[PDB]
RNA sequence: ACGAGAACAUACGUUCUUUGAACCAAGCUUCAACUCC
């Protein structure tokens, strides 16, 4: 379903949480290393 | 047996007349009712 024009954004739907964030800026593996700990490792 | 004796510096009279504590000025700026399992 990618791209199509592409006009979407994603509205405050429980979306999910990399939906609300924005940080993943500017690579695939860092981010989500960092993520993975900053939200599954204090929980 | 004094340059002395007697003699209110007194009477009358509004600190009073006219005068906006006013003029200008957004309770506003930035925010996802949300994330996780």
């Amino acid at each position: 379903p990618s791209q199509n024009q592409g006009e979407i954004i994603y509205i405050g739907g429980g979306a999910g949480f990399v939906s609300k964030t924005l940080h993943y800026k500017s690579k695939n593996r860092d981010q989500a290393r960092n993520d993975s700990f900053d939200i599954l490792k204090q929980l």
